[PDB]
């Protein structure tokens, strides 16, 4: 059963196009494997999978695959190009494009009443905020995608945007039967919401009684090993009194003072639980258990969104002590919520609204596997509605055209200082990444792949002959990325830096210098360091790049990879 | 004399001292360029050569000159025994006890040297105690120096010497003479590097022809070029004044430069030992440790960066040293004849400087070494250090603090302590071991204990929790890091549970389980002895005023009493 799932998925990738490969393999223990698999064509295209057995992590990671490349998730970083964002569709088929009002109002036709409330409450939201990520294209309007309200059957169209930036990849998965997919998709639901509030609500929670535990001897005997080696575990029902079909477990190493927690969810106890412990040391073995934090008395801490963020980030969050006291908020229970599929569904269906929360779902079968995406305002939410203003992934796409042109510009020296002032009352923090700002696959061979917005500055300084500002850019420059520069490009600006320290010493004499320059730098860092220094060429190792990015082989991967699945939606349409 | 005659004369005379020297490690990193290692274990020295053997006799020599100034011992306190027995560091000491209104002494240095270390005249006797002894009671121990201009006896405070002098101008040869040429020598390689590298000094190249007179040399240069490390060579005589040579490498993988500098009269001998010292214990692998060049002139004249570059080299270089136009012309100066004649020649240069020598000469290891003063010029530590950076400062205190492992005294005592400790200035990252002169070994927590670890220690033997919570904290951040896993563990749970402790609503029984997990129960016993002031002092065994205590100590003790025996 297992290897002929294996073989289905295996052939079914291959008649798409894609040829995958295991890469690495862990059985860190006993009864617990991970396995990761990517593209052949493409390493960044990949997933990860866990289980009890190697053939287990195979399935999982190959499920993983298919519910990655159904809900394009592979691709949710990036902007895809001029031509597939005027293409007959950039997403599915299905989608919608509403386009911008006068007055910029959301367009009538997309979400519904509570939907608009909850991410909306005060009513200041404006249609050119939703502009997808992928296209970027706002004269073609808000791409919406359709989705299946559960109360009534009704289809409610959700911007892209919205989904991007609030779930990201929450709510998804793939299966053997429509069915089946959702119900894994409505676990995890659960999953990362009894999570949060686990953590944030520092809750203690009851251990599972070793009766209970002896039910399942390959995780006991995978608990037992881990113990071994050198790591308490807790085993815990994360269910809140049998509410939610939620495992929780936590690891110590003693070895640095640190915990990592693992939640897990499935209908099934004992499948939940079994997920909880694969999850744990999934990518992981025994010495790559070293990088989680410390618990923590400082509940605020705990509690703030970016806490839980990080949590579900790399789980390297801050946990409160209070998880592990003797005494429980909720009492054991052995709860299960098992059944077929379709009683599966009907019984998490069931909490939902009991809880008065609307869900909303979209299926897909265009790869030859079920394949859903679940929104569950208020539940599935990663990252709050107040992200649409302070964090939008799109926010930075206006601009993306001026900056892909910077390599060999020529403007007027005005022209670059003015835009270091808009990038600053665009409000766009030093750090960021602008391959992240502007969604490029740069690849790593060339400057774009380090640059972030102060180093831009710099170069911008640099364009538009203001030496104060690029030395102060500069140093910035050199103080946060020396680390990750290829040794030429380091070495660049370490040039630069000195140069432009020079310029501001007025007691000195830059010829007087020039010789001991080219002895520690080389001629070439000179040579380039000085036309930087006179605005001739600022944008040093940064080639030009066009609308559909040919520039970058990265990114053309990335949308040879694209097409395929363009492809297949194409032939099930 | 020749190498073979000095390397096999050295070795018995030491093998006849009882001391085992071992060859350790060896290195050639480029043609003409050597350097060996040398260990009894911690008792060791190096050597540099344009060959092996030359090598292997500068590393004996140094070891001679070292034995021979108790310089391996300097840092250390000797224990009680040593410091009431017949001697503590030679025969021909003197001893002078404290004065009434703590004047210093009246039979002590002269009235240049009285003048120079103390111009304001606000210097107190009992300021000068001597590290090694600490004995205030039997009072300054000064040691006999020749003033050569009128070959008099000076008695110099042992405790001057050791905070100023440090190992400057010391040296050992074959002949009375030798060494003193190698001494005075030194004295000015450190200060005209020291201004050098002050004054932010363009120095003039040395041209290819001299250069081309030293073949060896120049091929060590050009292999190191070669290698991927640009070199400078300079005069650094400053117009022919000074017989100082400077060798500067770059590392542009790093953008980092390493300046080298040597003296001896002959160009050609101070060039060769300029270049064999910059590669001094280092392959072509070690040269990345080192610092870019600045334009701060100002945090380049710093007396701490000429301190630093005393001690390893690593201080900030003015991009100004590699100027095109250099601020003296070079000269092909040559100050070389015999050693008598040498030697003759650099005291003429302190003469016309106007400028005292102090010379003290040791044959008692049957080996010609002496120690060299020359006031205004051999310092390497300015003279406010004897009242700002005093190595015996701290000393009053030693018998209190190697006395509280295992100590059942008042609350009130430990706390009262840690005032002291706040009223006297000690800085809180300073290493205990260096405060009082303990060789500890580093299976202990005295090895890494500093007095801001201490005073979580005495806040907690006091009773204190708000205060040992804070220096508990200030004791994790600070040396977690270098901590054994055992003492880190140890201090991760005791701040879980001074933490903890500060917790107005949360019960403390909740979460032992919890923490026997995380820290093993030994840790968790440990911290909550630590927190009810029961055992404080964790890591710390108790230390008798003789140091059995410490194996480290003992082994040094062992090796002193060798030099000891010598001395009579
Ligand atoms: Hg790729
Ligand atoms: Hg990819
Ligand atoms: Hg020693
Ligand atoms: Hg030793």
């Amino acid at each position: 059963a297992l290897e002929d799932s294996i073989a289905r998925f295996q052939q079914k990738l291959s008649d798409l196009g894609f040829q995958i490969e295991e890469a690495s393999w862990l059985n860190p223990v006993p009864n617990v494997w991970s396995v990761h698999i990517r593209d052949k064509e493409c390493a960044l295209c990949f997933t990860n999978g866990k289980g009890a057995t190697k053939k287990a992590a195979l399935a999982s990671a190959l499920g993983e695959y298919f519910e990655r490349l159904s809900t394009n998730y592979f691709f949710a970083d990036f902007w895809l190009g001029e031509t597939i964002a005027n293409g007959p569709f950039v997403h599915y088929p299905n989608e919608k494009w509403f386009p911008l009002t006068e007055n910029d109002d959301v367009p009538e036709g997309l979400l519904d009443d509570r939907l608009r409330a909850f991410y909306d409450p005060e009513n200041e939201l404006t249609g050119s905020m939703l502009i997808d990520l992928q296209s970027g294209n706002e004269d073609r309007g808000i791409c919406g995608l359709p989705f299946t309200r559960q109360s009534d059957n009704q289809t409610v169209y959700i911007p892209m945007n919205i989904i991007g930036n609030l779930y990201v990849s929450n709510g998804m998965s793939a299966g053997n039967t429509r069915n089946e997919a959702r119900v894994q998709g409505l676990s995890e639901v659960f999953e990362r919401y009894v999570k949060n509030r686990i953590i944030a609500e520092s809750i203690s929670l009851p251990e599972i009684p070793a009766d209970v535990l002896a039910r399942y001897p390959a995780v006991v005997e995978a608990i037992e090993t881990l113990e071994a080696e050198g790591f308490p575990i807790f085993a815990y029902d994360g269910s809140l009194g049998g509410q939610y079909p939620v495992i929780c477990v936590v690891l110590f190493n003693p070895a640095n003072g640190t915990c990592f927690a693992s939640f897990g969810a499935h209908p099934d106890f004992g499948v939940a639980l079994e997920r909880t412990v694969t999850e744990l040391l999934q990518g992981r073995g025994l010495k790559d258990l070293d990088v989680f934090t410390p618990p923590t008395f400082d509940d605020e801490e705990v509690a703030e969104h970016t806490n839980l963020e990080t949590h579900f980030i790399d789980s390297s969050g801050l946990i409160s002590w209070d998880l592990f006291k003797q005494d429980a908020d909720y009492p054991f229970v052995d709860w299960n919520f098992s059944g077929t599929t379709e009683e599966e569904f009907a019984t998490l269906m069931a909490i939902f609204n009991k809880e008065d929360k609307e869900v909303y779902i979209a299926d897909y079968e265009h790869l030859g596997v079920y394949a859903c995406r679940i929104i569950v305002p208020g539940m599935s939410d990663i990252y709050p509605a107040e992200d649409l203003w302070l964090a939008n992934n799109s926010m930075g796409s206006h601009l993306r055209e001026t900056i892909l042109s910077l390599p060999g510009s020529e403007w007027e020296k005005e022209d670059y200082l003015n835009l270091i002032e808009q990038l600053d009352e665009e409000g766009f923090d030093d750090f960021t990444r602008v391959r992240e700002l502007l969604g490029l696959a740069t690849g790593s061979d060339n400057g774009w792949y380090t640059l972030r917005i102060g180093e831009l500055k710099a170069m911008l300084a640099l364009a538009g002959g203001d030496l104060e500002q690029a030395l102060v850019w500069t140093e910035w420059t050199m103080e946060f990325n020396s680390s990750v520069f290829s040794p030429e490009r380091a070495n660049y600006y370490r040039c630069l830096q000195t140069l432009l320290l020079l310029a501001q010493e007025e007691d000195r004499q830059p010829l007087q210098y020039l010789n001991a320059f080219v002895r520690m730098y080389g001629a070439d860092a000179v040579e380039a360091a000085s036309a930087a220094m006179s605005g001739e060429a600022a944008f040093y190792g940064l080639q030009p790049v066009d609308s559909d990015l040919h520039a970058f082989a990265a990114h053309q991967s990335l949308l040879k990879a694209y097409e395929k699945l363009q492809r297949a939606k194409a032939a099930f349409w």
